[PDB]
C-alpha cells in the first residue's frame, strides 16, 4: 500500500480542524491548514524556514548534502545574499535560450521510446523521465553533458538513487537500525561523496575554460560561483551544486513521471491533450517559447497534476513569538508545517477532491486562493519555477505528438516519499506510435 505520512496529516487535519499538533519530529510541531494562515505565514519575510528542519538536508549520516545551499539556509540575509545573485541565472532571457536543450532532449527522449513502440516491451517511464530531466539539468545548468538517456552515467545515476533512499531512512529507524545493515548505510555515504566530487570535477572543468580565456555562457554555475567569491573554501559553492544538481531535475521527473501515470487512464483528457498540440505545434519538430504559452489545455493538466501529486508537498516555518492560529494559541518556538498536498485533498477546499479535473483551472475559474502552492510561495518560492513549467511542458508536448501510453497490468497509482513524493511503482509501460 502507497499511503505516505503526507495521509495521515490529511486524515488529522480534517478530522482535527485547521491547527494540528504532531509529534513525529523535532518538537511538538503543528501543521496548519487554513488559507488565511497559509497567507500569514508565507507570504511575510517576518517568518522565516526552521533550521531544525532543514538540518536533515543539510548533512545527512554525518556526511555534507546540501550544507547552506539556496534551499536549506533559513537565514534570511544570507539566503537573500545567495539569492540576488542566483536569481539572474533565471530571467526571461536566461529562460528562452534554454529552450534548445528542453527541445534536444525532449526530442532523444521520444525517439528512444519510438524505438520500443511495439506495444510488448515494458518500459519504466519513471527511469525514463529521470534520464531526461538529469540530462536537460546537467546541461542547462552546469554546460555538461551526461547522457544518461544513452546509458552513459550509470554510477552517477547510482548515486543519486542511494543518496534518495538515504534521505528516507535518515529520517526514520527507529527499532530498524539492527536489520537495515551497515552496507545501505556507508553505501549512502559514498553516493553523498560521490555526488560532491562531481562538483568538484564540474566547478573545475569550468574554472580551466575560464583560465584559456573560454567564452561561457551565463549560467546557473556562472551564478553560484559569482555567489560564492570572496569565501575561503568552496565548500558552500559545493552545497549549491548538489543542491541545484538534486532540486533541478529530481522533482521535475516526479511530475513527469506523475502525469504520465494519471493519464493511462484518462483517456478523453488525453483526446484533448493530442488535439491541442494537433493545432499548436502540428507536427513541426522544435517548440519556440511562444508556442508554449498556448498550450493553454495541457497547462491545466499539469495544475490540475501538482494539486493531486505534489512531489515537494510543503513546507516549514518557524514561529518564533506565541501567536493565535484560527482560535489556537500556538506557543513561541514553533514549527509550523504547510502542506499543499494536504490542502489539495480537503473537499473544504476543491469540490470531489480525488477527481482528476483540469477544468478546475480553466480561464474564468477564479484561482485557487492559499490552498494549492506546489512551488511554494512568498519569498521562498521555488526559484525554479518557470525552468521546470518550461522543461515539463516541452517533454509532455513531444510525448502528446508522437506516442501513446498502456500502463502494464499490476502497476499501482500509489505514492512513496524519498526526498519527494513520487510514484511507488516505476510507471511501467508498453507504447505504440501516435495512431495506434
Ligand atoms: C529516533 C529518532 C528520533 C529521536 C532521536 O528520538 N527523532 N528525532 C527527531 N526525528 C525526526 C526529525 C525530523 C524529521 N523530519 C522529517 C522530514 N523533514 C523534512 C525536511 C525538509 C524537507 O524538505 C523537502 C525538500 C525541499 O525541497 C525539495 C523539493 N524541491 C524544490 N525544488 C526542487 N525540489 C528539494 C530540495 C533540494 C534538493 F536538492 C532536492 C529536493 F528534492 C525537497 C522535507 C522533509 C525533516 C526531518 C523526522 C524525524 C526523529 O526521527
Ligand atoms: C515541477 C518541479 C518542481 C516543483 C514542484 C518544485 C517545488 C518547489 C517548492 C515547493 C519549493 C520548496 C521550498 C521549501 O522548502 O519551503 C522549491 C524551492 C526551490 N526549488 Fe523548486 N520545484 C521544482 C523544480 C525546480 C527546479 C527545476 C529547480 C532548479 C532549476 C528547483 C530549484 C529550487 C531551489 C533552489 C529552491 C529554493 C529557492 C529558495 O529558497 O530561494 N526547483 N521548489
Amino acid at each position: 500500500g502507497g499511503r505516505v505520512l503526507q495521509d495521515v496529516f490529511l486524515d488529522w487535519a480534517k478530522k482535527y480542524g485547521p491547527v494540528v499538533r504532531v509529534n513525529v519530529f523535532h518538537k511538538t510541531s503543528v501543521i496548519v491548514t487554513s488559507p488565511e494562515s497559509v497567507k500569514k505565514f508565507l507570504m511575510s519575510t517576518k517568518y522565516n524556514k526552521d533550521s531544525k528542519m532543514y538540518r536533515a538536508l543539510q548533512t545527512v549520516f554525518g556526511e555534507r548534502l546540501f550544507g547552506q545551499g539556496l534551499v536549506s539556509e533559513c537565514n534570511y540575509e544570507r539566503w537573500h545574499k545567495q539569492r540576488r545573485v542566483i536569481d539572474l541565472a533565471f530571467s526571461r532571457s536566461s529562460l528562452v535560450s534554454l529552450m534548445e536543450t528542453f527541445n534536444e532532449k525532449a526530442e532523444q527522449l521520444v525517439e528512444i521510446l519510438e524505438a520500443k513502440a511495439d506495444g510488448q516491451t515494458p518500459v519504466s517511464m519513471q527511469d525514463m523521465l529521470t534520464y531526461t530531466a538529469m540530462d536537460i539539468l546537467a546541461k542547462a545548468a552546469f554546460g555538461m553533458e551526461t547522457s544518461m538517456l544513452l546509458g552513459a552515467q550509470k554510477p552517477l545515476s547510482q548515486a543519486v538513487k542511494l543518496m534518495l533512499e538515504g534521505i528516507t531512512a535518515s529520517r526514520n529507524t527507529l527499532a530498524k537500525f539492527l536489520p537495515g545493515k551497515r552496507k545501505q548505510l556507508r553505501e549512502v555515504r559514498e553516493s553523498i561523496r560521490f555526488l560532491r566530487q562531481v562538483g568538484r570535477d564540474w566547478v573545475q572543468r569550468r574554472r580551466e575554460a575560464l583560465k584559456r580565456g573560454e567564452e561561457v555562457p551565463a549560467d546557473i554555475l556562472t551564478q553560484i560561483l559569482k555567489a560564492e567569491e570572496g569565501a575561503q573554501d568552496d565548500e558552500g559553492l559545493l552545497d549549491n551544486f548538489v543542491t541545484f544538481f538534486i532540486a533541478g531535475h529530481e522533482t521535475s521527473a516526479n511530475h513527469l513521471a506523475f502525469t504520465v501515470m494519471e493519464l493511462s487512464r484518462q483517456p478523453e483528457i488525453v483526446a484533448r491533450l493530442q488535439a491541442e498540440v494537433d493545432e499548436v505545434i502540428g507536427s513541426k519538430r522544435y517548440l519556440d517559447f511562444e508556442d508554449l504559452g498556448r498550450l493553454q489545455y495541457l497547462s491545466q493538466v499539469l495544475k490540475e497534476s501538482l494539486r493531486l501529486y505534489p512531489p515537494a508537498w510543503g513546507t516549514f516555518r518557524l514561529l518564533e513569538e506565541e501567536t493565535l492560529i484560527d482560535g489556537v494559541r500556538v506557543p513561541g518556538n514553533t514549527p509550523l508545517l504547510f502542506s499543499t498536498y494536504v490542502m489539495g485533498r480537503m473537499d473544504t477546499y476543491f469540490e470531489d477532491p480525488l477527481t482528476f479535473n483540469p477544468d478546475r483551472f480553466g480561464p474564468g475559474a477564479p484561482k485557487p486562493r492559499f490552498t494549492y502552492f506546489p512551488f511554494s510561495l512568498g519569498h521562498r518560492s521555488c526559484i525554479g519555477q518557470q525552468f521546470a513549467q518550461m522543461e515539463v511542458k516541452v517533454v509532455m508536448a513531444k510525448l502528446l505528438q508522437r506516442l501513446e501510453f498502456r500502463l502494464v497490468p499490476g502497476q499501482r497509482f500509489g505514492l512513496q516519499e524519498q526526498a519527494t513524493l513520487k510514484p511507488l511503482d516505476p510507471v511501467l509501460c508498453t507504447l505504440r506510435p501516435r495512431g495506434w
